[PDB]
């Protein structure tokens, strides 16, 4: 199928994407109905280490120094025929598959 395809799959079933360009960034749990649609291939993973910045708390004293916090977030997406990536949580993922019981094989019935 195309990602042409999964849109009006979206469009039926009554969702909302988030497209940023060859990325669909989908709701966790869309996105795990649509991956077992679409007959559940393998799922690539990505680490961004996305770092927080202070805004200006005006609290402690003009002497201690504020510090930024570095989110290293691991972020699952399938990449389409199209080379559109369906990116979704892989923090919320996990979540729901261990929320359900999907314990996932170390070889899948897929390959």
């Amino acid at each position: 199928m195309n990602s042409e395809v999964i849109k009006e799959f979206l469009e039926d079933i009554g969702e909302d994407y988030i497209e940023l360009e060859n990325e669909i960034h989908l709701k966790p749990e869309v996105f795990y109905e649509v991956w077992k649609y679409v007959g559940e291939p393998e799922l690539k993973t990505y680490v961004i280490e996305d770092e927080i910045v202070e805004p200006g708390e005006y609290d402690p004293p003009e002497m201690k120094y504020t510090n930024v916090k570095k989110v290293k977030i691991k972020k699952v997406y399938f990449e389409t025929l199209d080379n559109v990536r369906v990116v979704t949580d892989y923090s919320e993922f996990q979540k729901i598959l261990k929320k359900r019981g999907t314990k996932l094989e170390h070889h899948h019935h897929h390959h």
